[PDB]
């Protein structure tokens, strides 16, 4: 089909993702055809370099006919076969085995889900249910944060800290708080960024006596705040969460759907910052996005709370399905044994940071020039000096983001803040490449803006 | 690797769905290995009759070259993107057309997710910003019923009437409500089930002035119950429903994700039953289990509202995988193409509820004995004249449900009733093949109750 075809049929029959469908429908959708590498090509024939891997989860990049073999041999065995009969099969099996090579001491039992956004359910429930085996029925409430983000379920976005969503779904749900993200260059103050670590941590501890230790169940948190923007906390931040919610007795969950699977160039983003949560949820590049799988990685106090507690009345027909199974082997496996997370640790991750930083540190309206592995990002700023940010936060975001994509490079916005996390096998010459387009870019943004009279 | 290494690794690894645990890894877990047409072949190399079609959701069957080729292929051009940032691509696109036209009129729009749950989930908040749209703040109490099923997110299983569901995770949420269910053996009393389907029914009513009409948003039933147990509700049941529904400017929602895609006969349980939902929700034969997707389907009415609505800030990155659309649509494609569904109506459903009565009818404790389409099933009851069920409705259907279970057939229990939904390709031979087992069972069991002192 040609592009105004499969535009036409898209604005007719298929409704988004967090989209606004009349202003969409009028524009019309711009139609992704093939990948290769990490690289994509739309209908027009334009050839654009990914630098979000998808959303955030192609972390080998696109074209592993590997993985579509793996696909291929599975189906044509078992396609389906459920794991509520007291039933199981073996590519299921293969890979909690594989996950618990490859995951911290402590992480051996797992519950899969089809995506990040049931594995947060699931953890909420996991959580309240370990309460209630305690004895500890009041034990229930959740704090996340304001900006995090854990899904679009209703749990999970009331769980997260985004207000667009809390208005849609009457959200969130009770037993849910939250408290200030750790995002230093707005609530930084005059303190240095290790200083204010410690307060944005301590601000859990101020809610937990706000409403009542014996009232919290668990603090979860991205271990850097993707969707929000990449906020990184200092480092001082993980470990004053991690000591405040042993004092309290409190579980700490790591929502590493996107931190996981090497993207800070650990294998997950709690190694990275030094903390150890008691469960933590995936998805994204479990599978590198090649078939929809998510998974809750539970700890052994809290497995052993669960198991202690007889039947989980929780699940998902597709959970532990076994043609995703089969891919997410092939991923995690490619991961390791290619050194693939190794490499974004000792090589790509450090050489992408350092030309990240050098490529942004000249821009008037650039600052908070920031990542870690293969995640990073910057803010666009009214006035460096006053750590003053545009108001409106994401109008002029936005406009940055539409000449990235005009200039056929996709990385996003997040009110201001411009994010990128591309395909973990990114070679230099490709992050050259892809920074080159980004810094002319950012001048023309910078031209723009004093045109504007915006300046 | 061998049974006992499968089944160490199994509990040393994998948490399951609605399981208990620590007796399943005490147990050791079953492992199915390979699947052909309508059987199974596991770890031990018996020969298992699926009449439960994984979880029932493989329509088509197993073994299907041509659904794998279709992932192959669809994997290697475009193995993922994302429908989040402007952005479409050719098989979303394309699946989305095809259901347009196997779908009733009026529903032209379908938003893609993951599972059946996670469409329940997305209903909910749809039915909510609807209302918002149309500014009614208070209208957002969703009605469900007792022993409906509408998964396991924190929202689906609140919506559902599991209490066992309820008792985990602080459940039901707000705004959420449940009537009675249509099952005329135990609540029948002494009307006929047409008249039982009237009142029935009027319990939704009875809850909405309790409630107040302003505060509903919407109904949400299966149009048959699954896993509450195929209960089958009076043909009056629906229709006046839908009135109750209409009269009170109140929403009505099908949960078709076990009904879907051929199921009953119709393309969908709604259908069958003739009521217009203005939404449904859907999963499990959309892609005959082959891949993991579901879907909503939205009304004219509906979608009329969510797109007046501007952002609707809701989705999964896994939305519109174009691999699980490839398959989806070929799955489609072949229910409609290869006359799948047509056949359940005309054909082999038909024979499958004459002769599952003629098996089941003769036996003593064995009542309610139901279904239509490719759905079935029966009751175990203590007596039939009393209309007298077993104390603790669930032990007598595990003893039963473990007679099929070494016998090599997969039927399955929902407290005492036997349910059984296989491929919609079954044939003749393979139906009175899976009975056969199902009949002896069946005799052997109504026996081991004597020699119990039942
Ligand atoms: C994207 C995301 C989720 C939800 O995952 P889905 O697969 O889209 O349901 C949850 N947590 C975090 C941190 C995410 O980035
Ligand atoms: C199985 C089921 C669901 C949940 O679908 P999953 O894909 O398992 O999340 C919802 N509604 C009904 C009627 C079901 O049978």
């Amino acid at each position: 089909r040609t592009t105004s075809q499969w535009r036409e049929l898209d604005a007719a029959h298929h409704l988004h993702p967090f989209t606004d469908t009349a202003s969409l429908n009028q524009a019309g959708a711009r139609v992704m055809t093939r990948g290769e590498g990490v690289y994509l090509w739309d209908s027009e024939g334009n050839k654009i370099i990914d630098g979000m891997a998808g959303l955030w989860c192609v972390n080998v990049g696109y074209g592993r006919k590997d993985f579509a073999e793996a696909a291929r041999r599975q189906m044509e065995e078992l396609p389906f076969y459920n794991t509520f009969f007291k039933t199981t099969h073996p590519a299921v099996v293969e890979l909690s085995s594989l996950l618990a090579e490859v995951t911290p001491a402590g992480f051996d039992r797992v519950f899969y889900t089809n995506s990040g956004s049931e594995s947060v359910d699931t953890m909420i429930r996991m959580v309240r249910r370990y309460w209630d085996v305690q004895g500890k029925p009041e034990k229930k409430t959740l704090i996340g944060r304001w900006n995090g983000y854990h899904g679009s379920t209703i749990g999970g976005a009331s769980l997260g800290g985004m207000k667009y969503m809390h208005e849609q779904g009457d959200l969130p749900i009770p037993g849910m708080a939250h408290i200030e993200q750790p995002w230093w260059y707005k609530h930084g103050k005059d303190m240095t960024p290790d200083e204010f670590g410690v307060v944005a941590a301590r601000w859990l501890e101020e809610k937990i006596l706000e409403i009542g230790a014996d009232k919290v169940a668990a603090f979860v948190g991205e271990p850097i705040q993707g969707a929000g923007g990449v906020i990184v906390p200092p480092a001082t931040y993980w470990p004053e969460i991690e000591r405040i919610c042993r004092k309290y007795d409190v579980l700490l969950v790591a929502d590493e759907v996107i931190c996981g699977f090497g993207r800070t160039g650990e294998w997950f983003g709690h190694q990275h910052f030094g903390f150890q949560p008691d469960l933590f949820t995936a998805a994204k590049g479990l599978s590198s996005g090649y078939l929809p799988i998510g998974a809750v990685f539970v700890g052994k106090r809290v497995a052993e709370g669960l198991i202690a507690g007889g039947d989980f009345n929780h699940g998902f027909t597709y959970s532990g399905h076994p043609v995703c199974a089969a891919v997410a082997h092939a991923n995690v496996a490619a991961l390791r044994d290619e050194g693939i997370v190794q490499r974004v640790k000792d090589d790509i991750g450090p050489y992408m940071q350092k030309r990240w930083r050098e490529t942004f540190s000249r821009f008037e309206h650039v600052d908070d020039v920031r990542g870690v592995g293969m995640v990073q990002a910057f803010t666009l700023v009214k006035n460096k000096a006053k750590r003053e940010l545009f108001p409106d936060f994401g109008e002029i975001g936005t406009l940055c983001r539409d000449i990235f994509f005009r200039n056929n490079l996709i990385m996003r916005a997040c009110g201001d803040h411009i994010v990128s996390a591309p395909p973990l096998v990114m070679t230099r010459a490709e992050v050259d490449e892809m920074l080159a387009v980004a810094e002319r870019c950012l001048e023309e943004f910078e031209q723009t803006l004093k045109a504007r009279g915006l300046a």
